[PDB]
């Protein structure tokens, strides 16, 4: 659709192939946009970040976007790399060493937590602070980060993570009123499906809270590749009007109370009784 | 408790013992108020509310709540019966054409929707226009009506009912604004679990339904008699700056989003693994 | 960007220049599409909506979107002029016989409040019914109806229709996990800022409760034209997995508790207090 | 006009019989104060706590005679206080308690005046310990002690900032965020387990300590009782909310941000927030009392 010709954005959190922002860095790239790439050092080490670069024609800047020095000299390389400002950039970034640790939620560590928190959440106030001290971003441009239901509805072993997710979504109003009222830059977060990427894997029972997910949503889970193509809508200027939201992207399961296929008497190719046509939508 | 001594009110819609409005009652009268019952003319001859207002101490005044006419001379009859103004009233009304006759949400008949939205929603806003124009409610009084979570969030099978409980939300809203301004008046909604009753056998798999929410729910589901507890608290001075509102009675319910007994491969007994201690809250 | 390359579609309600619809409808075909214009006989005669069709190279098929007769005929006809399915619908449709004829919340016209609920959310309902009835959406295909956050939270003056938008909305909950589950059809409502527009004029001091929400909204008002940017988007294959979600387009609104700029306290040209740089956004 | 109508004592002995602990009570004008003070009079037994310095630089020794109890000093941000308070008010009740009150708040970027945009990090780690972590804090250690009477009920206070976005509320919006999030995750196990019951109260913007250090709380607090139907809640009002949420009457009310603010959290736009709205100006969106003022 070359959607986002002209633009120039900054894509943090590409592991590998799987990753969501992977996804968005390809999509991107193939909409016209010229982009910069950044993970941690040991991400850079241990994925494939390096074929992304290789593919999308940019440079990987090493930074933990939990240090301010390493989100400062980011945003100065990303400027450099760019002869100037750009115009939209995602924070795509999660982890939970209670979770990694095997710390359940009624025994956390709170120097974990304090991780947990800094690295799913604070790294996006940090990176927009840091990114708005040096006017990096031109007017109407576009920040997202991606979320998780769990930070508005409880999910069986989601641990400190959901209430990551409750910080970084407030974060993005908080600073989204400030960006907004000065340059028209719009901030929102992106509340997707769960995922088979690193970071999904980690989750406990991670394949029986997406089959559980699956069933609950009416359009079917969405994939990393579904969430870049909504995240480029959220980067092009068809969104301009659209700030401080939490958009739910995961074929309605925010929406949904109680599917047929979520209930323990259903079974595939047993009749839907709240329709009068179309009663076997799964086939017989 | 004594909780609403001196206290006066009209309740809506006790057919039989198992009514949350029979429960509210009951507990009413117990909690030292005075009350006046009403029901259509055919629910009162095919129901038990006769033996309500005997154990209440009071009279029954049939009233059609989509009829203004009826409703006039309920609102006479009550402030006769209490010699001058009321100070709360609840609203416990709900029937949809569509849901007992078995049209399906995608086969409606238009002419059934039109009497679930006046029966199930319109019927709350003609009782306060009608009320509010007589002067009938106390400064601080309290109106409650009762709704139902498939006004969020889509349970299958709940029909147009969904859609008129959205409805009679709003019209808390709407005349909570006005009637709180004016009068101190508080208007809310509470959002009970699916229960046991009349209007609630005629639910698409109502058991089924009842059975999902309470493995989503970690208090389990709301009896009646629990919600009538709540229902008290509204009608006590002590909620006096709680309005427009819509409150969930549910025991968790609406704030879960997937409970490990809701999952498929879940079984009685097996150990939960997001906590260190207390792994097997159901028993071995 | 021809975004809607190849997609035929369905449009409501474009009443004259300024509806959203219309704005909707001339973006849909400049990014590729192919419509059919609806609206009701007497908004035919008193609007625009034929030089929209000759801009649009289309037919419009009048239709009472409260009569399940002239969704029948009006889906019947539509699906003739496409030789067959058919991918988006809008519903850009709102009318209050309370707010019209000068009824006030506290003193409704129960038949104008059965109108209201009727011309304002339940004629979503019928369209989607008979659509679906006579199989006339494809597959991956998108509904959307315009709402207002009235729904959700009480705007002085704003009367039966705020109820009628809560009604509407849950609508597109309810039909969007049926045609969801069957046929990936997605169903929205987009949750527009204050627009002047014919419907719009006719809300209760619509001038003052603009200039509250520009206030409150860090990026501004949407203008009809912003929205139809957005609805662009909804009927894209881009969201494709966004279904039975209300969708805020306000300039940040619906996220705002208290702006500095709604402040009784505030002038023009007063420092911002709540930052270290840009203490002066405002000039 | 929106002040509720108070003078006859109610005593509905709501708590008979019911113990509980009480964090937050600096001074008459807290809402933990009040709290404390409406459940000694509806039967409840209780005990207090707060840090060292609070409970020298305030008046809480007046509020523990009054309530007949002894003051716990502990930082709800340290582990270690915690499992001493928890053990020293078991000890004082004789085993398990019933009602436990989350009334704490305090953002070292607000104190030293840091704005949003110019956050230090530092700070925000305790902005962030202190309004939300502690809540975490004190569930777990309440929990590992098994402290909680099945049935029970656990109570913190949080702001509507939580959700939409006020002016100034700086970095304590995003711990109440933080806040109400820990009564879901929470609230999920121990519900499950004891039936205890964890809720959020969303409450008016309050003349308070706390409440002061509010960037033009003063403007903060009129906005708000402009927005809001029945007016701002007071702290008495929000003691009496909180009441119910100890009672036995809310035992199937669980893992809830309730909102106790005369309806503000319902409200887009009241005729008296407009700008162009002056007393006595007749409403026109009602037939009847369009002078409701
Ligand atoms: N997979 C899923 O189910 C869901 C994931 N998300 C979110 O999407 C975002 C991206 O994760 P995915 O693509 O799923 O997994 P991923 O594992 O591919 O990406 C996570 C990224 O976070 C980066 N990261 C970790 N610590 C960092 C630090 N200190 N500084 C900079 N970067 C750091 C990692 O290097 C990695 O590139 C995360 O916020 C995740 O929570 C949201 C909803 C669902
Ligand atoms: N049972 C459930 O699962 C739930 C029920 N509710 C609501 O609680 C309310 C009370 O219903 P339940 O006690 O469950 O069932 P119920 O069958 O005891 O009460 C329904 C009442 O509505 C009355 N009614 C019907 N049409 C009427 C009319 N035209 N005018 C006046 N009254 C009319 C009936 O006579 C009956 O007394 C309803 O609004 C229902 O939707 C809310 C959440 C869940
Ligand atoms: N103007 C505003 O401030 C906002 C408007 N909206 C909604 O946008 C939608 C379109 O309205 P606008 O473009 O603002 O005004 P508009 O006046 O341009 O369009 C309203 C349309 O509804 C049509 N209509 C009325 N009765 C009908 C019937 N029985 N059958 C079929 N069509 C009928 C009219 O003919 C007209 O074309 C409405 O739902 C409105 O409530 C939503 C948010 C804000
Ligand atoms: N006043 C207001 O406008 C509103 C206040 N709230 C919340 O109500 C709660 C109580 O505050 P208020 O009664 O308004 O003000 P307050 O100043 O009377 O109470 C705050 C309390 O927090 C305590 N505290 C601070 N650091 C602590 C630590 N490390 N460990 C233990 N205690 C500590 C203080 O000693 C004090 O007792 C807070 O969570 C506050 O944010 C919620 C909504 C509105
Ligand atoms: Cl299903």
């Amino acid at each position: 659709y070359n959607l986002l010709k002209g633009k120039k954005g900054l894509i943090f959190g590409a592991l590998n192939e799987q990753s969501i922002a992977w996804k968005v860095a390809e999509r991107a790239v193939e909409e016209g946009a010229e982009i910069v790439l950044t993970n941690t050092a040991v991400s850079i080490r241990m994925g494939t970040i390096g074929r992304l670069a290789e593919k999308c024609n940019t440079i990987v800047v090493p930074a933990d976007a939990t240090s301010v020095e390493d989100l400062e000299n980011l945003i100065d390389k990303t400027m450099e790399h760019f002869g100037g400002k750009f115009d939209f950039m995602l924070h795509s970034i999660g982890m939970s060493p209670n979770v990694r640790k095997g710390r359940t939620y009624d025994d956390l560590d709170y120097d974990y937590l304090s991780k947990t928190l800094d690295i799913s959440a604070i790294s996006f106030h940090k990176a927009i602070q840091v990114a708005r001290k040096k006017d990096a971003i031109n007017d109407w441009g576009s920040i997202v980060a991606l979320s998780y239901i769990a930070a508005q509805r409880t999910l069986y072993g989601y641990n400190d993570m959901a209430d990551a997710k409750a910080l970084l979504e407030s974060i993005a109003r908080s600073f989204g009123y400030i960006y907004g009222r000065e340059k028209h830059v719009r901030i929102n977060t992106v509340s997707q499906s769960p995922t088979p990427t690193t970071a999904g894997s980690g989750v406990l029972g991670m394949g029986d809270l997406m089959n559980f997910a699956e069933n609950m949503s009416p359009l079917g889970n969405a994939s990393a590749n579904d969430c870049a193509d909504y995240v480029l809508t959220l980067f092009s200027d068809l969104t301009r009007k659209v700030t401080m939201q939490n958009l739910y992207h995961d074929g309605g399961f925010a929406s949904m109370g109680m599917s047929r296929r979520a209930m323990k008497t259903y079974e595939k190719g047993m009749r839907f009784e709240d329709v009068h046509q179309n009663q076997y939508p799964f086939g017989e």
